[PDB]
């Protein structure tokens, strides 16, 4: 695996995304992770988990991409990824924080599945927001 | 944020302390600040921290840890917290000696941040310690 430059151009909820990839914008989705819902016909934390990822990549110098070693795009055409920010995973962040459940894990997209599954775990000893 | 109780076990240095929390022995390191070192391979004031939160808590009545809103633990299994002892942030005492800096802003555990800022300034101004 190998992360590529992209560049923000919108935040949309907890786990999705506007960037600027390859000179073409895309939504991508974040891999491993869903955060709660507040668009389809609003859970609880899916406020928060919104505002935690619009603000940790507004706020960075720099933005990657890294596909896992599978599908690079989803049945709605969202990329999937694990997207950084100044270095730090997103979809990582999110899970060590409690504002996402790790989910989705489709096989062969699970590269760090174990990663991300030990902040969750944390998380939860810590009774951090949704496992408060 | 809110104050939970717990007894000392002992004092490290001038930031961290180990402590029985919820009957179980944890380190604690407190959040938003540093003072000097002395431990790894001894700073300018380290000594007088260490003694100063000594001192602090083991004459304490009661000792109370309040966690902020993300991460409670470090990557050294350290709780991370504001620690009073009898209602006095011991974090905050420190800094108002200038006998810490505030340090290691990790958002968002950082709720007390301007607190802390602002006794740093007063004990700059009264050249104390650290910025004697
Ligand atoms: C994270 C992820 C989501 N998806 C799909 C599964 C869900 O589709 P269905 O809605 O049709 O079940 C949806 C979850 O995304 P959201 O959490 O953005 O809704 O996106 C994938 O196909 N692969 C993925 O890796
Ligand atoms: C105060 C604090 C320290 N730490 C880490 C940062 C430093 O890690 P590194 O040692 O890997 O740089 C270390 C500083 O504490 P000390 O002052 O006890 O060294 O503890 C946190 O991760 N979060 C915190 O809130
Ligand atoms: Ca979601
Ligand atoms: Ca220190």
């Amino acid at each position: 695996l190998h992360k590529e430059p992209a560049t923000l151009i919108k935040a949309i909820d907890g786990d999705t995304m506007k960037l600027m990839y390859k000179g073409q914008p895309m939504t991508f989705r974040l891999l491993l992770v869903d955060t709660p819902e507040t668009k389809h016909p609003v859970e609880k934390y899916g406020p928060e988990a919104s505002a935690f990822t619009k603000k940790m990549v507004e706020n960075a110098k720099k933005i990657e991409v890294e596909f896992d070693k599978g599908q690079r795009t989803d049945k709605y055409g969202r990329g999937l990824a694990y997207i950084y920010a100044d270095g730090k995973m997103v979809n990582e962040a999110l899970v060590r924080q409690g504002l996402a459940k790790v989910a989705y894990v489709y096989k062969p997209n699970n590269t760090h599945e174990q990663h991300l599954r030990k902040s969750e775990a944390q998380a939860k000893k810590e009774k951090l927001n949704i496992w408060s």
